């Protein structure tokens, strides 16, 4: 089959009541079942609309407020899928696996692939030199059940985010895939998307067509809003992408979507309500990739579009960019820092007076809640008119752009093209990437621009 119905669910999760000591296994199962009822409502809706696969969010079933012991009652010992097990049909094969059983049955009775995130526990002995002192590993685990309810993939999150002290890290990164009549799929979780393993190995070495992506992502503007960066990543890596995000505006958790190599196909962003949302979209089983892009070709082919600028430092996500302020309603600007030069050409729909935009270049190591080397070229709307706010989270803008064109002398080929509009809206089909590394507008933007960014990762320099 050449196309398939993809679904993602944004889940307003029921969080376990605050308790000082760990709950019983029955209370744990009761809370997880409260979440699975809602998730099943989504799965049934997707099946009734003919979906082939549905992704649900990270931590969607038991939440994220845990220490090791208070999490333990929620864990199940999840076997390796090579055991060839359908929990729905052979319950009791392995013992105390009710959550796996219910996920299996949801996948089977609704004839739909189900991707869910749950907790794995793996007992270990002192025989094991890295057994944790409390006698077991606990892993943040994606499980996939096929349309028959078979366990076809289990993935332990490699790159733990801060505040995940309830979990352990696998001894080695797990490259987990599963094959289907509608393509080869790879899986990783939330923070993983910012690192090489497994996320980049899946695409570059195992050539998967589609990533399934449970996430509990807290938006960090201007470059790391969920929809913005996930769709940008799918575009740069050239895969389909099913991002299923928690809904929790209080913590800036919102943004779910279905993304394709050529464009975003569906997306959701909602800070106002507490409702979940099911998204569906058609995808090609095996997409085309246009010619690969040399991200520094064009940028290395110009001389600076501007010289003797008034440059200044301004802070984006604790990273200090070198900025030049955009003064004219249209202009050609170049900005450099260390090894990275960023070129912008732009014509705004109008000069909104109390709105300031800037072009910034960053080339260095990020260290706050994550260590990773970055090369970023960004056109962005400054939070206020104060140049000290250029880089701060900005959610709204009024300046639309008639045209833009951004490029950079990137020292990496992993560069993810981002375009975000006011109110955190994607711009599907309004822009393109050329083979020589320009991200440019195909027409005037449909809404005011928050950012146009080329976000590049230099994994070797971590
Ligand atoms: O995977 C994640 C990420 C959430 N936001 C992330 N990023 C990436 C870029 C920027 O740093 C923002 S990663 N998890 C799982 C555990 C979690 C712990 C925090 O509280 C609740 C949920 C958060």
């Amino acid at each position: 089959q050449d196309t398939f119905i993809a679904a993602v669910y944004e889940h307003a999760a029921i969080l376990p009541n605050a308790t000082l000591t760990p709950v019983s296994r029955e209370e744990a199962l009761a809370l997880m079942n409260r979440n699975l009822d809602i998730l099943e409502g989504a799965i049934t809706s997707a099946a009734d609309q003919g979906a082939h696969i549905i992704v649900t969010p990270e931590d969607a079933i038991y939440g994220w407020n845990f220490n090791r012991d208070s999490l333990y009652p929620y864990l199940e010992d999840i076997p390796d899928p090579e055991v060839n097990w359908i929990p729905c049909n052979n319950r009791n094969r392995f013992g105390q696996t009710p959550v796996q059983e219910r996920l299996s049955c949801l996948a089977k009775n609704n004839s739909i692939y189900v991707v869910a995130n749950i907790g794995d526990k793996k007992p270990c002995d002192t025989s094991d030199p890295q057994c944790p002192p409390d006698g077991r590993y606990q892993y943040n685990t994606d499980v996939v059940f096929d349309s028959q309810g078979k366990l076809v993939a289990r993935y332990h999150k490699q790159n733990l985010f801060m505040g995940e002290n309830q979990f352990n890290v696998p001894k080695e990164p797990e490259i987990v895939t599963f094959n289907t009549t509608f393509g080869s799929f790879g899986i990783f979780t939330c923070f993983d998307i910012l690192f090489h393993d497994p996320a980049v190995t899946l695409v570059k070495d195992f050539h998967v067509d589609t990533i399934v992506f449970p996430t509990a992502w807290m938006n960090v503007l201007p470059h790391l809003s969920a929809v913005e960066f996930h769709s940008a990543w799918a575009m740069g890596m050239r895969v389909n992408f099913l991002a299923s995000n928690i809904h929790y505006p209080s913590k800036k958790m919102t943004g779910s979507g279905i993304y394709a190599p050529n464009s975003s196909r569906a997306f959701h962003y909602d800070m106002k309500t507490e409702e979940g949302k099911l998204l569906l979209s058609q995808l090609d089983s095996h997409p085309s990739h246009s010619a690969v892009v040399n991200w520094t070709s064009y940028a290395s082919s110009i001389e600076a579009l501007s010289s003797g600028n008034k440059e200044f430092k301004g802070t984006v996500f604790f990273d200090e960019f070198t900025f030049v302020k955009l003064t004219g309603v249209a202009g050609n600007y170049t900005v450099c820092q260390k090894d990275l030069c960023c070129h912008l050409s732009y014509k705004m729909s109008e000069n909104i007076p109390n709105e300031v935009y800037a072009l910034g270049a960053f080339d260095g190591l990020h260290t706050v809640e994550g260590r990773y080397y970055l090369q970023i070229c960004t056109l962005l709307k400054c939070k206020t008119t104060n140049l000290n706010t250029c880089g701060d989270s900005a959610e709204t803008a009024s300046t639309r752009f008639e045209m833009f064109s951004l490029s950079g002398t990137f020292g990496t080929q992993y560069v993810f093209p981002e375009v975000l509009l006011s109110e955190n809206q994607l711009a599907p089909g309004e822009f393109q990437v050329s083979t020589d590394g320009r991200l440019f507008s195909l027409k005037p933007t449909s809404g005011p621009v928050l950012t146009v960014t080329l976000f590049g990762r230099l994994y070797e320099k971590d």
